[PDB]
């Protein structure tokens, strides 16, 4: 789960890449609890994981 939303007031957001940078940090609705992950075309927050 790390796309834009909240299902307590709007049911759907989006963002751009240029408010990610070199930065990414995660983002919650300004008025609300619901926490989202700031990123465009993937959807998903990463790991930076080792095998
Ligand atoms: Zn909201």
């Amino acid at each position: 789960m790390a796309r834009f939303v909240c299902d307590s007031c709007r049911a759907q957001y989006m963002i751009s890449d240029d408010k990610i940078g070199p930065k990414g940090v995660k983002v919650r609705c300004k008025k609300c609890g619901h926490t989202i992950t700031v990123r465009p075309a993937g959807a998903l927050e990463h790991h930076h994981h080792h095998h």
